[PDB]
């Protein structure tokens, strides 16, 4: 579990977005796992704007922030699981790292601020959701 809050806007993994989430939405994204639902209070979360392939993830299955390199934000082939059928997920970037399926919505951060959260992985590889490229997070 985790989420971003940022201004009026809380950005949950789009299989994790709960009934609230959904009648509260702002935008979803299938293909890139995210969903975005609109908040009362504000959130003190910052949206990192940069190209970091170095930062540190949270990882609940361990209580703990690991420093991480990653890959670009690309077009990935995800295995089926009982969230989605065996597809391609964009904006997806790789680590190499522990996690578990709770461990979505840990996020990934940089010097800039918040680059993504945790949406993928199994086998020692950790994959993360980008938001860097949502640049109205930030306004309205
Ligand atoms: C971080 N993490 N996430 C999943 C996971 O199954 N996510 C579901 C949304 C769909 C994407 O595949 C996972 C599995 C095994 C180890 C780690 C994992
Ligand atoms: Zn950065």
């Amino acid at each position: 579990s985790g989420a971003i809050y940022v201004g009026n806007y809380r950005v949950v993994n789009r299989h994790l977005a709960t009934h609230n989430d959904w009648a509260n939405l702002v935008w979803e994204d299938s293909s890139r796992d995210l969903l975005v639902s609109s908040t009362t209070a504000q959130g003190c979360d910052t949206i990192a704007r940069c190209d970091c392939q170095t930062g540190v993830y949270y990882c609940s299955s361990r209580r703990k922030h690991y420093p991480v390199s990653f890959s670009k934000p690309s077009l990935i082939f995800v295995e089926a699981s009982e969230y989605y059928p065996a597809r391609y997920q964009s904006h997806l970037m790789l680590a190499v790292g522990h996690s578990e399926p709770g461990d979505c919505g840990g996020i990934l951060r940089c010097q800039h601020g918040v680059v993504g959260i945790v949406s993928t992985g199994g086998n020692g590889l950790v994959g993360f959701a980008d938001v860097r490229d949502l640049l109205w997070l930030d306004e309205e």
